[PDB]
């Protein structure tokens, strides 16, 4: 027997750091634009063990961890720091439900970083996954029994050493301490949701659902395994009323009407159901549900300067960087209202928009800012140095599937593709590359070209300058708007509410809250009142929280404190926003 699973202390405690379940935590369904009704899941405890990095499979597993938090993290119930040299590796067992007799059985991996490995009763289920922040999936029918199964998922995370997309994760002890900067605590393991679910052979696995409000319609292509041959009927609607249906071949882009839409935007997020079932003659194989937001984003010259416009309409793009990071969950909020507070506190405060920081969530975070009504700028997470042939073809395969993991959410307006030059290479070729794979998103080839060594591809939707303490005097080209990737930075070490008492820094310390607030609101005036008539159309204010010991968040680490008058600054941002419109 492998000693109990033991909760960890939290280096801080959020609100929700107690309110994890031990046998099923994040219980919600993983993937809520792409939905069935039957599924498992398979959080909870597991057995666990660390090996050498090139070991096989341990005789013996001598611990137990709660996924899916990393081992770095508390919630795992294990907290220790993972090198290159060492390997994870997970067990558990699981039963079928039994009504799922005759379909096939897919078993999910929302993210697992950074190279996975899966065996099913000791057979291996397919081939390895390299990538931390793309789901994962293998189809494990033929490996069931219908007794009891063993899951077993080993997992090999070299962080910083490696030449993958890593972001801000750094091999770090895992107590807090001074002296780590911009550069956190390392995540390795499972960090989303593992799951179950039964399928048709024929199935779908993926919708791309494309808003062309202007032209009364959703743009759908329907896609999956052993689908091609077949039609798809999809159908939009609202509550009990049909808005349109329409029958059209898998695998290629038809359209469903959407008559009189009423749009997605911030101030109303308005969104549809949408159903998809791959049909044979009139037999119904198999059934999906899913949604859309009718919006559109694109650049057009609106008063003399380039902007994006939403919906054919500039309006300004106020938001802040967020990170990502939790001091209990390390890559993982504890719960779901956890992972939604950060983005409700967006919307409180008056931003309308996010960028999310060298991270990619899990799919659950796109539903929330569906949801709420944020606009949603994705960075790419970055290697930590430049890359060679085969760390090329590996993060480009990352950011494909990344790419291809969220076309249908309406939040999501803006690919990030590197920042402040880390790793940088091919800027102009992989701005290109990617607005050409989703012309419908606009594309950021380089964050911060102003600064760091960034080469600017020149190329592109934005000019991305990042501006401390900002705001700057960036200006939109003839063929690119204008925006402030990063600015503000402004800290504060609340007491009591500190990853690691004194050790805080920032780009301008404020000696107490009325200077922050005062500074704050002074930041997104200047925005109002000479960016944003000279051509400025988004600013990216850093940061929603502190993180370790960089103290600039609007709210403190352990999301107890928000920093700032909220009333003060909704009206601050709100102003900025009101008047771009
Ligand atoms: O750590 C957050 C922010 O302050 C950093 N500014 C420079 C980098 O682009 C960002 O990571
Ligand atoms: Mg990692």
């Amino acid at each position: 027997a492998p000693r109990a699973w033991t909760p960890k202390p939290s280096p801080m405690t959020t609100p929700w750091t107690d309110q994890v379940p031990v046998d099923n935590p994040l219980p919600e369904y993983p993937r809520p634009q792409l939905t069935r009704p039957d599924w498992a899941n398979l959080n909870g405890i597991w057995d666990f063990a660390v090996t050498s990095a090139n070991a096989g499979q341990p005789a013996t597993f001598p611990e137990q961890i709660r996924v899916p938090f990393v081992a770095e993290s508390a919630l795992s119930g294990i907290q220790r720091k993972i090198t290159q040299n060492d390997k994870l590796w997970y067990k558990r067992t699981f039963t079928v439900p039994s009504n799922w007799n005759g379909r096939r059985v897919q078993l999910n991996f929302g993210a697992s970083d950074w190279r996975t490995t899966v065996w099913v009763n000791g057979r291996q289920a397919g081939a390895v996954h390299s990538g931390g922040y793309d789901a994962f999936s293998y189809d494990v029918t033929d490996l069931l029994t219908a007794g009891t199964n063993t899951l077993v998922v080993s997992v090999w995370d070299p962080t910083e050493t490696g030449t993958q997309a890593v972001g801000k994760q750094r091999i770090r002890d895992v107590a807090p301490h001074p002296g780590g900067g911009i550069l956190y605590t390392a995540a390795s393991g499972i960090w989303q949701t593992v799951w179950l679910e039964p399928t048709a052979a024929a199935h779908v696995t993926r919708l791309d659902l494309v808003p062309d409000p202007a032209n009364s319609r959703l743009k759908v292509t329907v896609r999956g395994a052993g689908i091609s041959g077949h039609q798809a009927r999809v159908t939009v609607s609202t509550g009990g009323t049909t808005v349109g249906t329409a029958t059209g071949p898998v695998g290629t882009e038809f359209t469903v009407p959407v008559p009189n839409p009423r749009l997605w935007t911030p101030e109303d997020p308005f969104l549809y159901d949408v159903r998809a079932d791959p049909l044979s003659g009139g037999t119904t194989v198999d059934s999906v549900g899913s949604y859309t937001g009718m919006r559109t984003i694109a650049l057009a010259s609106v008063g003399g300067h380039q902007r994006p416009v939403l919906n054919g309409k500039f309006v300004f793009q106020t938001g802040t960087l967020d990170q990502g990071y939790w001091p209990d969950g390390i890559y993982t909020a504890p719960t779901d209202a956890a992972l939604r507070h950060d983005l409700q506190k967006h919307k409180d405060l008056g931003f309308n928009m996010v960028r999310k920081h060298i991270k990619v969530e899990p799919q659950r975070w796109f539903y929330w800012a569906d949801r709420l009504g944020l606009l949603v700028w994705q960075d790419m997470p970055n290697m930590e140095r430049t890359p060679d042939a085969a760390a090329r073809t590996q993060w480009e395969a990352e950011y494909d599937r990344i790419i291809d993991q969220h076309r249908s959410s309406p939040s999501l307006v803006l690919w990030v593709n590197q920042n402040e030059g880390w790793g940088q290479y091919d800027q102009a070729r992989l701005a290109d590359k990617v607005k050409a794979y989703d012309p419908t998103r606009l594309v950021d080839n380089m964050s911060g070209v102003n600064c760091c060594g960034a080469v600017d591809g020149g190329n592109g939707d934005v000019v991305d300058h990042h501006v401390y303490v900002g705001p700057g005097t960036t200006v939109p080209s003839a063929t690119r708007a204008a925006v402030l990737g990063e600015f503000g930075g402004l800290g504060f070490k609340v007491a009591g509410h500190e990853w690691y008492p004194g050790g805080g820094f920032s780009y301008e310390d404020q000696p107490d809250l009325a200077h922050l607030n005062n500074r704050f609101v002074g930041l997104i005036d200047a925005i109002r009142e000479v960016r944003m008539p000279r051509g400025l159309s988004a600013s990216v204010y850093t940061e929603i929280t502190d993180v370790e010991n960089e103290v600039n968040g609007l709210l403190t680490y352990d999301r107890q404190v928000v920093k700032v008058d909220e009333a003060r600054v909704r009206a601050a941002n709100r102003a900025l926003i009101d008047a771009s419109r």
